[PDB]
């Protein structure tokens, strides 16, 4: 199933248009998720809300196996492509 992961994480890249924010945190959160596994990392500070935002979206799928977090995020990416294009 990693094949089709590294080949949506590839068409994903050329969408022709912007994603709405919670497409966008989807996105981020599933590949995270199905790269590194459980999220790992200090949650940012300050005023960096973009990256609060990413963070907290991770965090959320704690628990979630690689292999299903792989299989949301290709689907995803082909609700995507189809609605905005590639």
């Amino acid at each position: 199933s990693q094949a089709e992961f590294d080949k949506a994480a590839e068409e994903v890249k050329h969408l022709k248009t912007k994603p709405a924010d919670e497409e966008m945190l989807f996105i981020y959160s599933h590949y995270k998720q199905a790269t590194v596994g459980d999220i790992n990392t200090e949650r940012p500070g300050m005023l960096d809300f973009k990256g609060k935002a990413k963070w907290d979206a991770w965090n959320e799928l704690k628990g979630t196996s690689k292999e299903d977090a792989m299989k949301a995020y290709i689907d995803k990416v082909e609700e995507l492509k189809k609605k905005y294009g590639i």
